[PDB]
């Protein structure tokens, strides 16, 4: 279980990354 | 532990739905 939340925690860290990324992409647009 | 990274997930899940939003509200803007 200890794994397991932490792989989950450096998933969900990934998924932040790329919607900042998405923010920033859609920022440039604007 | 366990709660330290339970923690952590809730976190990162709450600031996840709050960038859902914005890039929804961006999209929008510039049309996709």
């Amino acid at each position: 279980r200890m794994k397991q939340l932490e792989d989950k925690a450096e998933e969900l860290l990934s998924k932040n990354y790329h919607l900042e990324n998405e923010v920033a992409r859609l920022k440039k647009l604007v």
